[PDB]
């Protein structure tokens, strides 16, 4: 057990990011200098060639791989890495001029002009013909060079495109899924309301702001495919990949919507996953903002970090983040002295083994010439970003028994994008108070505060290997999903859910008759009224002596097996129950039917820590704030200790253990400082 | 001037977080007074959600016995009528939400549908009311 | 030549009057009538005539209708009237637009516009630009030599772009020429190959768009530099056959102020365009009583602007149009309070204005404006509270021709620059809502406002060399030239202050590389080497000359060399580090401002620079807060205003024994100011 799986053939943990020097061949100067500082600040892999297509293909048909080849070798010679992007990020203006079709067409079926990035038509055939072709090029001049250690394929995947090719195309992606059946696919929208039926499949359209969008089963639908389809330009660009660089792993970034640091929304980022060889995102936390604690903020990272490393049995890759600021926030503060480090190192306590930024050095001109970087336009060293992009390369460097180390956890909260589309796009409840995945974390809080390790999974992960399974506001659930989760209470596991769960299957169409039998077995109770409140709206539910204040939603409850713990204490189901629990075979089912404070989470999952033993790697005696996250080796427990707050900070070490820098035994208590980080190794 | 009868369909959002209730009913009944005045006979209230609606920044539910007030208010400012959208939810799309008689349940035990019957039973008893006309000064 | 006086018009007497659309009551002989009637009652003598009446010249297509206007022309002549004569380009009619489509604009998001409203044209169309310049010239030949004619009163407030194929290929064109045509020399300026944005072809080249490209900050600094320049030309052609026919017509355009907090208008580069003008005019629309602000603080936004926009030709500008009670456009359309329409006009004259000109003459009776401000309501009463205040300014302007042509030379000047105003606000970083560049500048200039010291607001092509002092706040973008010029400007003798966010870019939205300009670090013997950008609850202080000062928005990690540290932070990581600091360089000193700090702390700092160098008030005059006193100068006297931007009574002492301007008598030692008004002074030299 807890035996080592690795991402790529370093032995190291990768430090870096990405690299840009297509931007600077006028200036040798600039790129000599480059390969000096990069030993400078103990950086070791690159990822190269992202927006460089008109670079390396300056005319159709011309092509420019001398500049990349020096850079190649230039890095490797410096004991170097390069992570080799594929360029269809962005497209060179000849190519959008002469290849129209390869803009994209918006919901408003507005045609695109040639501009920005990441915006291209995900049918078109031409692109598909040209990124596939200059991939093949990449592929066969730099798949056995020594400095070649990944595929980063294009970049930041998203957006749609509503083009004629795009709907001919959903229009078979829906032939295929519904069977060429089209009283399938008009009993699964329910399209018989609002006179919608379709008699032909070229009726059939993407949902429009112009157009059609009251159809939720469209909607969804639409998403999928958009999922589906982009998956499928990404199959179609490692086609000369696979076959030239079998060996050679292959990830695309991912993100973090632009707000609340809550999933990416727009790509089903579960089915993406299972396409690539590795998992890499792009972290970008509004650091010292001013609505939020620096630990809140911190909790978000963990939380987005344990889903996206939960994504496959390994460490991920943290993809870029930025050494100091970044240059399109509301507020682009820069990151205070030590807290680059201790974010770098909450990356690595969650799974990550790279450290990768975007960027190595500011673009000088353009979007995001004030965006940060390992570089400044100073070209300085003396920068407090350049020492401290140092200090955690030194650190990295003495950490390379980290690299490959899981992190098993008996705690799982369920997360389904498919859920998050449908209740975002449900008319009903309220539409500012759904918050999805805040409220998830809401659900992940009181196990961050005890510093107990937790996987965010999705549908397709196995369920069995976890104690306790958390789905909260599992609105949208198919009948093979509930039957998972059936045998898994059946067999022993704990599961809770909360209001506004099972409502609707995979097509968001409702399910009738009350409540799935499944369902109603499990939890021993059932709801039948959800009540939706306005901001102002209050209530309470009393639960093991206390009082806890309800917001937003509240579930009135009809009660048959199940155990009432809680009951709500105001309104006219006053004194009805709130919570519950049933036995259901070997396991146990909860069911929390509204939106509670804070301490409610704390004290109701603090009985199940209790009863279900769930404890830390390492127990270590602190405030709230200090967060303790562990990796594990075969061989011993590496130990991170990490205060995420503006004030020094007491901790107890109750086992001796040994610092990784210095290797001093430390035991008892000792006092981090502002921002602070402890590394410590526990052997077994 | 081009119908035979007016009718209306009536969405208060009831028990919201900045209005009193009566401030809310004077709202209704300055409705109410404003299209049965169109012509000089009763109106018809043609929908209204015997619990919540769908396309509300916040669709809070009717309380326990709001509905049977709402539908008598209805008419006492001279609606012969007290019709619903929708009498059975719809499975799927839009309005799959919006309130309506019969839940996804499909059960008469809920409050919505024996709040619409005791509405009902008390329609039965007011046939007298029919037709009835309220001039004003 | 010393305060020798420099006039505008052949006029000897301000200018007080304002827009006349008879046009809109031909089939009211009545009114017209009345309007002369009215016009002597209310003491007004200048018109501006035909801003909107291309339909009313020319109903269809070489058919034209001159009848009306001639008799206009000599009807304002006879009363003892002047016209300023309008171009009507601001708005052309209904059969231009359907028989000529291509002077219909096209957006950004490249969508053709239909035919309405006014100011939105095609910039490019080469016929737009010969109907225009045709039936100017028809106006110069039937009015060129009309006695009556004071003015040329070109298009209305030029304002908008367009984006249609004739424009993009002109832009092109445009980029060309500035680029020597080397397509690398441009690539290089706005670093494209960034993003893969690099170009290989003129054609592929277009305009910025919403639903193209827009992440490219050379390529939108370049596109709002076209459409000044194409504005610029669209101008210079209409004003061709104005050169030929009546060259001793002074000609002009009126300027506006940005609809929100009176700043600069963004939409032109006012500083180019106003080299292609006789004389300065534009219109100002205060929104005066409004509830967030004090009638003060708005005053001095109105001063910040007034000295802006004279300072652009050094002579006596010319307000073009002002409401003498409410406009219809504003959020809250609030009237004018008795006696604030006297107040606001005789400040308006204090900072150089050599007329009180109004929109509108008469209210109109429908459409769009039929609610905005006028001098004869929809009453036609003279009774009208606004007809009589207006009667009570035009009354004490006839008492002010010697005012007429005076100027007012300052010590102190503010730099302002457009194309650093765009960049600015383009640019990726910072806080977007808290940048507030000409904001900024108004807190730079609330010290002297207070102190009654007069201030030019220049641009970089104004001379440095007369001013003792020159404050540059936040020059985020500058050129070399422009760095050069501040060098001399140092090392003569001058005084120059900057602060956090500047010179960190040229003129291409290019970033300096290599730390700060050796020259801006030798001025001012430090440098800057990190900004902070700050949170709208974060909070920091200066401690600056025993005392500490707030601190928001903006802050500026120093590296010291030579020069004196004045203040430090007290807070954050960069505690008890330098926050101002002053240096010697050659015969002068530059002074650096890192953070931005409260008004107290520009009253402190700008005290000490203005007992350093000897900055006086043209006249002192003891008063309390919302008293601002200005003053324009003539060879003989000085004219001095005492104004009580205040709603209550305020106590004012003159020290000098002085002449009052209206009732000729002589007055010393204290004088009670009512609510809103005004002392007009004469002091002789
Ligand atoms: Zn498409
Ligand atoms: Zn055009």
């Amino acid at each position: 057990k807890y035996e080592r799986t690795y991402t790529t053939q370093a032995n190291f943990i990768l430090h870096g990011g990405d690299y840009n020097p297509d931007q600077w061949l006028d200036r040798p100067d600039i790129l000599q200098a480059d390969l000096e500082l990069m030993k400078l600040s103990h950086t070791n892999t690159f990822t190269v060639g992202v927006f460089a297509w008109s670079a390396l293909e300056p005319e159709e048909g011309v092509y420019r791989f001398e500049w990349l080849d020096k850079v190649f070798d230039d890095i490797y010679r410096i004991g170097g890495r390069v992570i080799l992007a594929t360029p269809s990020g962005a497209r060179p203006a000849w190519l959008s001029q002469k290849y129209p079709e390869v803009l994209r067409v918006n919901a408003a079926r507005v045609r695109q002009l040639h501009g920005g990035r990441h915006n291209h038509c995900f049918t078109s055939s031409v692109y598909r013909e040209k990124t596939q072709h200059i991939n093949r090029l990449l592929a066969e001049r730099y798949g056995d060079h020594p400095a070649l250690l990944m595929w980063h394929v294009s970049n930041e995947y998203g957006g749609e495109c509503h083009c004629n090719l795009c709907q001919e195309a959903f229009r078979e992606w829906l032939k295929k899924k519904y069977n060429h059946d089209l009283d399938a696919l008009n009993a699964a929208w329910w399209t018989s309301f609002w006179s919608h039926t379709y008699t032909d499949w070229s009726q059939i359209e993407s949902p429009s702001p112009i157009g059609e969008h009251t159809i939720h089963g469209l909607n969804l639908d639409w998403k999928r495919f958009v999922t589906d389809q982009t998956i499928s330009f990404f199959e179609n660009e490692i086609v000369p990949l696979r076959e030239l660089t079998p060996h050679i792993p292959i990830t695309t970034n991912f993100m973090a919507d632009t707000h609340d640091l809550i999933p990416f929304q727009g790509l089903d980022y579960s089915k993406f996953a299972k396409h690539l060889d590795v998992i890499s995102w792009d972290a970008y936390p509004a650091w010292h903002n001013d609505w939020e604690s620096t630990a809140d903020l911190a909790m978000k990272v963990g939380f987005i970090n344990d889903l996206y490393r939960s994504l496959k049995q390994q460490p991920f890759l943290l993809m870029a983040c930025t050494p100091s600021l970044v240059n399109w926030h509301k507020v682009n503060k820069a990151k205070r002295p030590g807290m680059h480090f201790l974010s770098s190192m909450q990356m690595i306590a969650h799974g990550s083994d790279s450290i990768l930024y975007f960027q190595w050095r500011k673009s000088r001109g353009s979007f995001e010439k004030f965006h940060g970087a390992v570089v400044d336009h100073d070209n300085r060293t003396d920068s407090r970003v350049f020492q401290e992009v140092a200090e955690v390369g030194k650190a990295l460097k003495k950490m390379s028994g980290i690299v490959g180390t899981n992190r098993p956890a008996e705690v799982a909260i369920l997360y389904d994008w498919e859920n998050n589309w449908a209740l975002n796009d449900a008319q009903g409840f309220a539409a500012e108070t759904k918050r999805y995945p805040q409220t998830l974390v809401q659900h992940y809080r009181p196990f961050w505060e005890r510093d107990i390790p937790v996987d965010v999974i999705t549908k397709e992960h196995d369920f069995s290997r976890y104690k306790l399974l958390i789905a909260p506001m599992l609105y949208l659930v198919s009948e093979e999903t509930i039957a998972r989760l059936k045998e898994f209470v059946a067999n022993g596991g704990t599961l809770v859910m909360t209001y506004i769960s099972g409502i609707v299957d995979e097509h968001d169409l409702a399910y009738l008759g009350g409540w799935h039998q499944d369902l109603r077995e499990m939890f021993g109770m059932e709801p039948i009224e959800t009540d939706t409140l306005y901001p102002r709206d209050r209530n309470s539910v009393h639960y093991r002596g206390r009082s806890y204040e309800l917001k937003d939603y509240a579930t009135v409850i009809k009660i048959h097996a199940a155990t009432v713990e809680g009951v709500y204490e105001d309104d006219f189901y006053a004194d009805t129950p709130a919570v519950t629990s049933n036995q259901y075979g070997k396991g146990q089912a909860y069911y929390i039917g509204g939106r509670l404070e804070d301490q409610f989470h704390r004290d109701f999952y603090q009985e199940l820590m209790e009863k279900l033993d769930l404890r830390p790697v390492l127990f270590v005696k602190h405030e709230k704030g200090v967060s303790v996250q562990a990796r594990q080796a075969p061989e011993c427990d590496y130990v991170f200790i990490m205060n995420f707050t503006e004030e020094k900070q007491a901790v107890v070490l109750e086992e001796k253990v040994k610092d990784l820098f210095t290797g001093e035994e430390i035991v008892g208590e000792i006092m981090l400082d502002k921002y602070e980080v402890r590394v410590v190794e526990k052997r077994r």
